[PDB]
């Protein structure tokens, strides 16, 4: 890593949006001694490059506008275009930050259309991870413009909530989007905001040994047994079960949707065929069509006349598969689906669209099915050895995502995370205000806002009440506002219950940018949270319940009753209650408990119907008063 | 008694038992003579002090009609009396199942059956806790034609017809049999004396305080709808109801594995379907598949049917009058109270009208109507007689032992599974008590192995299934038994499959070989005989291999197992070879035991021989 000339960090580089209204950082390497002069903004600017090999030069303060050049000249040229000032938002977190409009371009076709922002810009961050401590240099990116060439690799979330600040505030918003799906609030966390953590702290220190990752890495690949062989009679058979002379001999009939564990095949993991017949119009026939397959667990090969025409390798993503013009013919078509399976329960998730479109027609792929299974798998061992996955690691993802940006000037943070830690959540109470101090002490910005997601109901709906590890999370969140600078988006009416990657990332932006606009804007009268629990008083056998945020007044989205209120005395045994507002409050009770002590709101994963919202439309944060 | 009084079996149209003397008994008041015109000929006896009188007449040849005239202070007359084969048919709820709830299969067969010499005497489900009972509730004797028909036990009628097709002479059955029911409450008290927990049961279940004191415990010891589809103002199958708050659903499917965890209640479902006019002003026809585990099916806000729990198939007949042209509206209170609720699988949704039909599977609308609490399920409970020992038995088979009988078919065991390493035991003790109480130590005795049933595993696994067709297949060793194989006629969505016809014609063949003398009829499957082991092969033998072993579809051996001394069994190859089948697996260098078929449900059973019937499935550990 010797210098030879010049060398800027990858987020300095054409068409970037610095921060505007701060004193200016650039930065960067060369060889010793190299002199570097900066041609920028009508004047000339120098520096000598260390014996460290680094270079540092100070820029005043700018307004938001632009375009700029920047020429930096030493041993090499390095020349710098279309740069602009404005506000530069980190957008962080997991998949559901990562997600990006290419993945939700059905419900937001006309929204990428129709985008035309050239001053909104983002810089995506490849996945990236050292166990070794902070890096000092971004993977190689571009930053990419919200018009027709980029618009569809922008955070769904993150261009929702640009795009309505850029709207009110006419300034370049810059989005660094450095987000990892699957990932936990530890290995966003640096070092120093960890170290409480004795167990984690340990697992830091052994990561940074690179001899201690390779022994466990070696008893990982010793232990680990060899590639299975398949033993998938579709693809091992004479004839191919996809092939268009294949004559079906043993299926079985199949529901779709429907998973295979509730339709007479217990406790199997394999490979299980697909295959329906279908009748075509000639008006379907020479065009494209186009083929919605819900989600099936876990991967699928999706062959239509023996063509192979679309896979999908693991149970997350939508299936939407482009036919070209010419796979499917007038009349009977052969649908064969094969359906790969390793875990958990296979099949097709139900209430998911299921649908063959071509020429404004449709038709429906719900319904009879036959399958025939191809192979099932072996029960064996499987918790270990493994190796050491660096991007599970305490530290890793900060040190290689975020860490290499703490000199570059930025406006604030947007944080969506959590799913990942839904097995501490009672920990993520400490996690949550911990991350948020470190990255403020490493960007050195203790006023840095941070404006973050609580997780949207998720999973199966229950009658009675109950305990939530979701619930816990969304907890957590709540209670981190007691952090200054911060604020909440809630989500409890946005997510899906078959789905932890719901569809909606628009009001998710959308949300962030009320607290944005109201606590970075100065937007003082704006209504950017819905009701907030503040404190509780019991009184006979009701227990009457304050806010904040109420808004214009409390009210139910349905003009229906209160919904998802629960009361218990001192023994903690909630039941359903009945809940009514009254002025400002809402007042609590139900006829079984005589002495009440404790509420609780929308306890649960995934809570049917909560309802309680103020008149300018933002929900309720789920909450209980038992601690 | 004052009067003369025949026992309910001793009826007009009652089938005789030909070719064997016969009783003929009854009461009246003590002393009276009793004299019975027959047969161009006059029979006398007395009654005795304890009001009964018997008459014993001799051997019949099968035919009639004939009547009896029995004249004691009053005059009582019998006609259409036959003469021939009396098979008492019994079990659970298989044997149970008539031809009218397998009428989409089987229409053809109940619209032409015209056998007035096939006549039914049904038993009403009837229990005695304190000991065999002395007459049968009242019945008749019903003939397979068209105002019968649709009575008959599906199974007993298949048996019955192919009897009557070869064999050309009147077949009575008396069909007594119950569902859910123990093959302990179908023996009587002899035949469980060496079970102590069972004979225990007995004797207390003879001591009427002993069981009130039970059941008077129970009505104290051991919730209220609130039902929002019936209790809102606007009900929910209002035609002018308003749906709020509903959510998609796609039938079939269980609500469980779509959204609704641990739900035990009422869940109200919705679809709006166009009726073309064509399926106007005509009768219409629903299937609703299976549903657990109640419903009231509403069309256009009319009740058009209901079922009470979880068995029966859904079949409405709907009047004309009821569907309108255009937008109708149907609605589904399904309630459940255990398990998963919902619509089953792999089953028939649609409505059918004037040669159409409209699908019914697909999204419907869903909204909860109410959520069970958790509470207590476990009693106490009255005792209920039909789980009782004997209790069966008592009330529907011992009053028939002095009746000249044929033989039995016997078709139960879906109740045992639960003690199937008892049924062992339990079986060889029914049929020997049966015969002992009939005064028949040689009466042919023709059970049901149980079909295939639930789902299908692709691992080797445990099976309590297995266990009780193992039970079947060792009661072979009982003289003058038989055993039908229906390890390909079950379903795995269903404890209640529809084809009986298989059943009863499997049952009709070890009839034709065992009780007709059809010398040279191939009348059983290929029935485990014994096994070697040579190296890594074991090679099985078999008996009842026809003309020969064969698979049924013409691949590879499915099904067999093989394991060594730790009887960890894996898939093994299997291959024919004269009357054998040679077992092997590479992974299994020292092999001990084979398996075959040995599960709830196996995928696909098919040793057969070539007249088409299947091996029993076994198991060589024991
Ligand atoms: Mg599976
Ligand atoms: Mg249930």
């Amino acid at each position: 890593g010797s210098h030879m000339q010049i060398r800027l960090p990858h987020i300095i580089c054409d068409s970037m949006i610095l921060q505007r209204d701060v004193p200016l950082k650039i930065w960067g390497w060369a060889s010793p001694g190299e002199q570097i002069v900066l041609q920028f903004n009508g004047k000339k600017w120098s520096t000598k490059t260390g014996a460290d090999e680094k270079w540092l030069i100070n820029l005043p303060a700018m307004k938001a506008g632009g375009p700029y050049t920047m020429e930096f000249s030493g041993k090499n040229k390095v020349v710098l275009k279309d740069i602009l000032f404005g506000d530069v938002w980190l957008c962080t977190g997991q998949s559901n930050m990562v997600h990006q409009l290419k993945v939700h371009n059905i419900t937001y076709a006309q929204d990428i259309a129709s985008a035309n922002y050239p001053q909104i810009r983002q810089f995506w961050v490849p996945t990236t991870t050292n166990l070794k401590g902070p890096s000092e240099d971004l993977p190689k990116s571009s930053w990419k413009p919200a018009t027709k060439e980029g618009i569809n690799d922008f955070s769904a979330v993150a261009y929702f909530f640009a795009r309505k600040i850029y709207q009110e505030q006419k300034i370049p918003i810059g989005i660094i989007n450095s987000s990892v799906g699957g990932t936990t609030i530890e290995a966003w966390t640096g070092e120093d905001g960890l170290k409480d953590l004795e167990e984690v702290r340990k697992i830091i220190e052994r990561n940074k040994d690179s001899a201690a990752v390779n022994k466990i890495n070696k008893l990982a690949d010793a232990s680990q047994s060899p590639p299975a062989t398949s033993a998938d009679k579709g693809m091992l058979e004479a004839i191919k079960w996809f092939d268009l002379q294949y004559q079906p001999k043993g299926w079985r009939k199949f529901y779709v949707p429907g998973y295979w564990e509730d339709q007479g095949m217990r406790d199997l993991d394999g490979v299980v065929w697909f295959r329906k017949e279908i009748e075509i119009p000639a008006a379907m026939v020479a065009v494209p069509a186009f083929i919605q397959m819900g989600r099936i667990v876990d991967a699928d090969r999706f062959y239509i006349n023996g063509t192979l025409i679309g896979s999908t390798g693991y149970q997350y993503p939508q299936r939407r598969y482009t036919v070209p013009a010419g796979i499917l013919k007038p009349g009977k078509n052969i649908l064969v689906i094969r359906v790969e399976n390793s875990n958990g329960k296979g099949g097709f998730v139900p209430d998911k669209p299921y649908s063959l479109q071509a020429n404004q027609q449709s038709i429906d792929l719900k319904g009879e099915w036959q399958y025939k299974v191809g192979e099932a798998y072996r029960p064996a061992f499987r918790g270990g050895p493994f190796r050491i996955q660096e991007q599970a690691q305490p530290t890793a993802l900060y040190n290689a995502m975020i860490a290499p940006v703490v000199q570059y000037g930025i406006k604030g943070v947007l944080w969506y995370q959590g799913e990942s830690n839904v097995g501490n959540a009672l920990t993520y109470k400490k996690l949550l205000p911990a991350l948020i101090q470190n990255w403020r002490a490493q960007f050195k910005r203790r006023d840095l806002p941070f404006y973050y997601v609580q997780l949207p109901n998720y999973g199966d709906m229950r009658y009675q009440p109950g305990e939530s590890a979701w619930a816990m999370l969304r907890e957590a969140a709540l209670e981190t506002l007691k952090v200054p600078n911060t604020g909440m988006a809630v989500t409890i009416d946005l997510g899906e219950w078959n789905d932890i990657h719901p569809d909606d990332k628009k009001d998710v932006g959308e949300r962030l940018a009320l607290i944005a606009k109201r606590l970075s804007y100065g937007e003082k009268n704006l209504v950017y949270s819905g009701p907030i629990y503040k404190s509780s008083t019991i009184e006979g056998n009701k227990i009457i319940v304050s806010f904040e945020h109420i808004g214009s007044g409390l009210k139910t989205r349905d003009g229906e009753s209160l919904s998802q209120f629960e009361i218990a005395g001192a023994d903690k045994k909630f039941v359903w209650a009945i809940a009514e507002i009254k002025g400002n409050q809402v007042i609590v009770h139900s006829p079984q408990i005589t002495k009440p002590m404790y509420v609780r709101y929308a306890w649960a994963d995934n809570p049917v119907n909560p309802n309680l919202y103020n008149i300018e439309n933002l929900p309720a944060s789920p909450f209980r008063t038992d601690r």
